[PDB]
């Protein structure tokens, strides 16, 4: 049978039911009437459906304990994720992509936010590939940027592409970091390359050099010692009368740069992989999409002929989004 009905904070279910409690299609919107879920239920349980926010915004796919769970795909604003969802929140696997360039992120995600492992391609088309934690490049990873004169100008310290943005550069020229990083930021181990044949092998903190290590300019000579935000504070030769170790720890500086570079490596290997699986999961997600779009044309007509004069919001959030 169907039949609508009233809840206390404003909000309506209009549908199917059985044994008092949601089942078949309906549609059941928000407190105060705000928010709607168009789709199928089972036992008080939404299963395969979707859900429209006044912005217009909206999920379509699996449901369980209330909760968007399984398959599903969002569009949010300008972006838009399709793949996995767990008790609420993206995950495992799935693809957040761009609606209007290629900028996207592919691999594992918890509570919503990319971690585990990835690839971001941002909106100039350079990458990040490793290991991300709570939606920040964290742990090892390789960091490749596009041309110079083609990639996205940003302020230091924020830049992790270019770093430092200084004059040994050309429109032409890339640079790659492969080492450890820190709450999005090159810290750590790390080595840094750039095509004309710039090198830093050491110590970063703050997307800068910070520590010891040893930079190899284009020409072939060197600066090395202890670096601090970015500038050499203290070389490696000794006063004329002096004990120091400068050159015995840049040289061990360098030699954990080029573990963590090996290291880097070994995670992009394994974040291609998980980016593999989470374009299956979109894939899988976008027919997940299509039925609950299925299911939800159902709700609506069972609601108009329970209740004509039921107002379901959902398609006016989108037409006026």
């Amino acid at each position: 049978t169907g039949g609508r009905f009233d809840f206390d904070d404003g909000g309506t279910y209009c549908g199917g039911w059985e044994e008092g409690k949601a089942h078949g299609h309906g549609i059941c919107t928000g407190p105060k009437g705000q928010g709607e879920y168009s789709g199928s239920w089972s036992h008080g349980f939404e299963v395969v459906g979707g859900y429209t926010w006044p912005s217009g915004n909206t999920y379509q796919g699996y449901w369980a304990q209330g909760k968007r769970h399984g398959l599903g795909v969002e569009t949010k604003g300008k972006w838009m994720y399709r793949g996995e969802w767990s008790h609420g929140f993206k995950g495992r696997y799935g693809v957040r992509q761009s609606l209007c360039t290629p900028a996207r992120y592919e691999g594992t995600w918890s509570n919503g936010l990319q971690d585990g492992y990835g690839v971001e391609t941002y909106g100039d088309g350079g990458t990040y590939q490793g290991q991300w934690a709570g939606g920040m490049r964290h742990g090892y990873g390789v960091r490749q940027s596009v041309p110079y004169g083609m990639a996205t100008v940003i302020r230091s310290p924020l830049r992790t592409d270019f770093c430092p943005v200084e004059d040994h550069v050309d429109a032409t020229t890339t640079e790659t970091y492969m080492g450890e990083w820190k709450n999005d930021k090159r810290n750590g181990f790390g080595v840094s390359e750039r095509s004309n044949g710039m090198k830093y092998e050491g110590e970063w903190a703050n997307n800068k050099r910070h520590g010891y290590g040893c930079t190899v300019f284009p020409d072939g000579s060197k600066e090395e010692g202890k670096y601090k935000n970015n500038i050499l504070v203290r070389g490696i030769r000794k006063q004329l009368i002096p004990h120091t170790k400068t050159r015995e720890k840049v040289d061990r500086a360098i030699e954990g740069a080029q573990r963590a570079a090996a290291m880097a490596r070994t995670k992009v290997e394994i974040a291609n992989s998980r980016t593999a699986h989470a374009r299956a999961k979109a894939d899988a997600a976008d027919q997940a999409a299509l039925a609950a779009r299925q299911e939800c044309d159902i709700a609506r007509a069972v609601a108009r002929e329970l209740s004509p004069d039921f107002y379901q919001p959902g398609p006016d959030y989108v037409k006026q989004r």
